[PDB]
């Protein structure tokens, strides 16, 4: 197995190109209530989880909702696309601000994987570019993710390598 | 039937006992996304719904959901109690804040009746005292309702008129 340590008590942020099967992944290994998706708070806010025009709404609620269940001690899975340091920012520093260890798990995947998954989707499939911005800037992320605070970083470089993940926790 | 008249956009206040029927009339009158109910904002910040000990936390959290979509003009229902005024105050407030008309659908039913279906519920059963209280709550509470800022206030009586209520746009 791939074992990923966690904290009974963390700030879970995945981090991942559209496609890259976050939410599939939350959905496996988290309870329901434990994973906070940016979709889920779009919906929220607006009735729809595909208004791309609410987003900046859907954060705050998003943010806002993480700041109460790290409050109560609750362990807390981020399931949004993550890959620019601006977006991961406020998330740290929430976590900062309650004393909770902040993790990254990266779905370093290949961009063919995502565009082709994205392909086969029969919710919202993005445009192409999409996913080609994601990827890059994905990449470019990596490196400094230790720098920008995260106490555990892992990186998952394959399907084969995701789908054996396991996380124990402590 | 029993038309209730609201604007498109609408803070529906939901004012009923525990086990008075809320959570299952606004499923049944409007969308998933357009319900906001405090069980569900206990789940969000705590993982269970029936968690007494996060109310500040979880009420909070709904009164942000709350002025979120307000503030993008969606029509929105709060599913809670809501027979206290101190609840339904900052309801109003948020309301008023982006020019949308607070509503209120109160579920005057008869004490027993709650009771009753409380004793059958599946998910959790609250006290009887409980139910005394809120019942007694919200009898003190129907006459000030517009006085407290509601645009439209909709009483229901009995089982019978919740059952043929029916909404219609104002819009
Ligand atoms: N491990 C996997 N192998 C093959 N397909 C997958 C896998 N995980 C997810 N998918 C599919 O790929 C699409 C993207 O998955 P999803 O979890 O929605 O990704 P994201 O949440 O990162 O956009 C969905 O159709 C999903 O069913
Ligand atoms: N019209 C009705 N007749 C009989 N039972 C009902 C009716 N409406 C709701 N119930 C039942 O009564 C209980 C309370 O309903 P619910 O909608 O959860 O009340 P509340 O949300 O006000 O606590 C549930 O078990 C529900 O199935
Ligand atoms: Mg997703
Ligand atoms: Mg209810």
């Amino acid at each position: 197995s791939m074992k990923l340590t966690i904290p009974e008590l963390s700030l879970v942020v995945l981090i991942g190109s559209s496609g890259s099967g976050k939410s599939t992944f939350a959905k496996k290994h988290f309870k329901p209530t434990e994973v906070i998706s940016s979709d889920f708070c779009r919906g929220l806010v607006s009735d729809d989880e595909n208004d791309q025009t609410v987003t900046g709404a859907a954060f705050d609620v998003l943010h806002y909702i993480v700041s109460k269940r790290l409050q109560l001690g609750k362990l807390t899975v981020v399931d949004a696309t993550n890959v620019q340091e601006s977006a991961r920012k406020p998330l740290i520093e929430i976590a900062k601000d309650y004393h909770c260890f902040p993790v990254a798990v990266v779905f370093n995947l290949p961009e063919k994987v995502c565009q082709e998954r994205n392909k086969n989707r029969t919710d919202r499939q993005v445009e192409e570019y999409v996913i080609r911005k994601h990827t890059q800037q994905l990449k470019k992320s990596i490196k400094g993710l230790q720098r920008e605070g995260f106490r555990y970083v892992y990186i998952l470089n394959s399907p084969e390598e995701v789908e054996e993940v396991v996380f124990e926790r402590q």
